[PDB]
């Protein structure tokens, strides 16, 4: 009867506490810290609260005066719990879908908002990213709405260099072409590049400068080394050819 | 009876696990990575949880003490699940409607917020865009609200060039007209352009400069090459005609 | 009985698939692309899911063990669908109301947020706008909260020109008046203008300049040509009268 | 019986279509455009959908297999409709309350966010504002959260003028006082002003300037003309008295 | 019976229209404008709609075919009305609570976000604030989340003056002290101040300047006059003592 | 019966009005202003509305035609009231939790967003903060999401001083060390400091300067006086040692 | 009967007040302040309100006129309470999940938004962080959405130094290499570093400068000391080698 059902609740409560002891062993893993005492206390309190609620519900059902006040209170508490748990299920679903489309793997370079780093590990609710300063960022999946991946597909560079307006375009463009040529005859750099450079010439005009563009396409994650080498060669050849940097201009009175 | 219904639940649970094995084969595709072990474990856990919930519901219905506590808990969990799944159905509906109006195809150049690139593939929940730096962006449909497409219809250029205030408009405007004339007699460039240039003359006055505007209408995705050629010719002809760039001015004491 | 009702469900399912084939013909229109295969598959899957849900509901109703678990799951799914469809009905209602008040027509120049262009077509959920760069923007109605229309009513110009503080106001104001006078005696420009210019004189003082204002009222969409002509004439007459542009000033030690 | 009720539904459907024809005449007004064909088609489709839903509901009620699937679908659709209609009733209530407190009339100058213009007309959902560039802005009431009105009450000006630090305050303040004095003896300007000027003297110190403040109180919508006249007189009297504008200062080495 | 109840509905509808006529007299007050015709029409339409809904509900209840479609539609409409009325009850509650704590009175100087002005009147939903330019701002209570009041308690000034780095602190600090001394011996200003000045000396170092701080505590709303007088005296005494303003510095080559 | 219950409602209504008279005495306190007449009228109107609603509900229950229209209207009104009261209960809970953790006391210096001041009093819904300009800010608890407290624990200073690149680090660092030494031998300042200074040397390099860092740890709320004294001593010793401030540099042609 | 149940409610109310007295002892702890009188009064008021609500509910259930008005009011109050408690359960769940993944411990350096500091203590709803200025920040868990931890894993430095464009890269790069060499031969600094420096050479070109990059990997929380030492050595060796800082350039007329 009611007493037999009440004993079943107590038996299940002990099993949940025994399951909490199993969770203590799981929590006992060195990876998730060693201060699991607080977490265990919360689980025990929750189990006790659930057992007390079940017992009170049984008593009220056997009372005959309707559980309406207490039932309404429990319903309000459950509604609050459901309202507060939107974000968690949001992270779970978002992460499940992200791994479904092979959006993120471990070790690749990504960009989530204002952060760029390498993925270290993915939990059920968040993803760990290691920044170039050594900081470890924990980003929940629902916080992620748009991200970029640098290992998928191919890589490319687009380089723009500003040249002073007073000079002529033919000499500066030839200097840039020569700088790219010296880069091409280098062996491992040319191994990184895939194909031939794309010279665009003047791509803009300013009040004191004009800009020249040259674009490549390289191996994934190799664009930055090529960019740095190109910058060094461009500086060297601009110095050789006498190309001037943009200079401010003014008049007096 | 209850036992026969319980056996049916177990039979369906095995079928779902067999369906999960079929999903494992689907997940086994090289495109969606190779670490599908985690996804399979989640599906198995979900199937086990569903089977346990069904069995407990049957037992409680056959108990006679009302499923009210457990039923309310299940209802709260379902409410949380429904609340957390708003974004997913939002992406699904938004993508379905976007493909309905032929808003986006594969390979075209688009602009979604601060990102400009070529569409590579569209999933049920997101769209992949390839940037000019080689990064691969995953953008969910609900995150997309307003976007532009450069392949629909036509293309056009509007070019504004700043000339300092001290010179006269007739000489600078004539120099710009001559620069456009040299561009027109070029053959492939004229093939890109559709029609005749639209000279607007002075379109603004600054404290140290005035601006001249000339606009074209070209083939789709061909506006940038025409713009670069026009910039080069404008610089050359401005140098030829002696037109000066804007210069700062000050007085002493 | 139940079997007769089940046969009716199957008959309706085939009719929906036949209706999907009718939608395939509608989707077959060249305007909405040619890759309608994906859309048809989704419709077929939805019809199959609906038929299966109806059959399972009938079986459960004829079972006698209550549909409560499955009914609650279906209710949660429907709640999620309703929650995710807020935006779509929002666009539908907003567009219906916008067309009710004659807010937007096709071909007129509008400004929706940071975008200015001519309306090309309006769907049930969005509106297409053509920018001056040739890009085609798709803007849903709910994303629209405030917009401006340049074809309703009239057009006007308010022109402010900065003159440096050192000169006198009477000479510069007279030069501006003469510049407007030359503009007035032109024939087509005066045809664009409706009425007489409104001279306001000095309307502000800066540390190194003062500003003069003149305003007109012209035909719709004709304000920019008048503004450009006024700017050219103002520059010419300021050069003629010897009016100086604002100049920076400093002192040494 | 059921057939008699079904005939009543058909009779009401025709009346709604006849009411749509009456709405067509209302829509036929030249003010709300002439392309009301699309709106009429939507109304006809909605009436047909409502009639079909009513007929299906009657058939299902007379079937005996419960309307539960279809009733739940209709409930979900109604929930989505109610969720998507929050903004519309928000505009209706906000506008009703705004006209209740006499916040806005037709023809007055207002400022709603970043827009300043004269109210032209108010609908049930929006308000039309005419900008000084001739653009016509449609602003829904719910989008309005805070606005200012320039015709209610009185008007005032607060004028701050920057004077170089190196000069003395007594001479510059006397020059400003004389400039206000000349303004006062003018007749229509003095008619605009209500009372006497309020001289505050130095109200701030900068690294290269100090500022003098004088404030008035004038008729509504007349503050700007008084401000412009005061600016012109202040410039003239500052030139007469030899008061210098703020000047940058530096030292070498 | 049903007819007797229907007659009661009609009798109440006329009473509501008579109550609307009473509201017309209330609306007839000159303060809430004179165009109350539109408001009366809306009230009459609402009363007619309510009467029609009640009659249709009675007819449907006496029909026997369940009001379920129409009842569900009415429930959806009521849900939309409740959803759209969140802001109004929010303003009502916020204003009621604000007047409970004596946060705002009429005539005092407040600062609500980017607006500073004097409270003119408070409605049930908003508050009117008069700006120093004469504009009248209507701010709903829910839009208010944080505001400041200048009449509660006391007033104070904190004055920071920048002196160039090259000079010595003792001379400049003594000059500031003397400037405060001249202010103190003035009688009405000293009546405004409550106590003695608080000299803090150097409170910061810049690349080309250092700043000195002096703070007071005065009567409410009297801080600005004291600040202006202090600024004037500080300028005068800095000129007397030969204290220099911050000056830019550079070097050549 | 119904009449006896109706008399009970009237008796309770009078008691609520008598309770409102008790609230009038409470509102009669000089602290919560003296214009409590408006609040009392609102309470009386609410009591009358509640009594009328109860009477109408009783009449409808005794009518037999279902309260469904009026009951649904009351339910919608209650739903709107509950929706609009989210913020109030949010403030109540947030404040209760804030006082639970001893986050804020009265008189301490706090920083809530862009505001820094001393707490004056805490209500059930908001907290009053006194700014250094004398303004009194009212901040609801829900508006508070993150704040800092300067009285808990200790205080510290981190001082960075910029020295131009041209000079040598050893001389400037020695000058800073000597400046700190003179500060240390002062007696009350050394009483404020707790321990020894932490010299960090160069902590950054700019194009025209390098920065030196020295950090302390002092008593709570005493960091600013120590900072000002350190700034004065640093300026004095930099002047003594001939250390130069950062200076701009350029080249000609 | 009803009286026996009413006595049980009174007995439980006293037990709750006795439990409040136990909470008073808990609140009596010196850590959570000493003004717990206000909190106790709120608990007593809540207990009294709950007891009164239970008694009124029992009386209404024994009345026979339905609790519908009062039950609906209680339901609306509970709905408001549930709506206002979303944030609290959000913090609880977020903190529980954060501690689960070992995201934060006590004493480590973290970065939560614009705040960087050391964790001092974690409550159930918030986390205390000590800033370098001595301020104590209280941050709820729901307010936390993304944070970084500096003690997990390893630490690294990336140093960029700008060199004037006019000089040559080989000399400046050699000077930087020598500066790193002197740093390496230092003993405790080399103990901090883990491995060898990574020289990247030129990594960017500006209009007046080029930048050189060198990166390390050091012990956790030791990156800043290494960075400061590297900056000092780089300045010293740049001075030794005659490397110039970036300099502005202009031309006259």
């Amino acid at each position: 009867a009611l007493i037999l059902f009440f004993s079943a609740v107590g038996w299940t409560v002990l099993a949940s506490l025994i399951e909490n002891r199993l969770a203590s062993d799981i929590h006992g893993r060195p990876l998730p810290s060693a201060r699991t005492r607080t977490l265990l206390t919360l689980f025990r309190n929750a189990l006790a609260v659930i057992i007390s609620t079940i017992t009170i519900m049984i008593v009220l059902s056997e009372i005959g005066v309707n559980i309406a006040p207490l039932l309404a209170g429990a319903g309000a508490l459950g509604l609050a719990i459901s309202f507060g748990s939107q974000t968690l299920v949001k992270d779970i679903i978002t992460g499940v879908f992200i791994q479904f489309e092979n959006g993120m793997n471990t070790g690749d370079l990504v960009t989530i908002g204002p952060l760029t780093g390498t993925v270290e590990r993915m939990s059920i609710r968040s993803v760990g990213v290691r920044q170039d300063t050594g900081a470890y960022h924990i980003i929940p999946w629902s916080s992620i709405t748009t991200f970029a991946n640098f290992v998928r597909g191919i890589g490319s560079v687009v380089a723009n260099y500003d040249v002073d307006r007073h000079e002529d375009a033919d000499k500066a463009n030839q200097a840039l072409k020569d700088a790219v040529a010296e880069l091409m005859e280098n062996e491992e750099i040319r191994g990184l590049i895939i194909g031939e450079p794309n010279f665009a010439g003047i791509v803009g005009l300013s009040n004191t400068a004009f800009t020249l563009r040259v674009s490549f396409t390289t191996l994934p994650l190799k664009q930055w080394t090529v960019r740095f080498a190109l910058d060094s060669q461009v500086k060297k050849h601009f110095d050789l050819a006498g190309v001037r940097a943009p200079v401010q201009t003014y008049q007096v009175l």
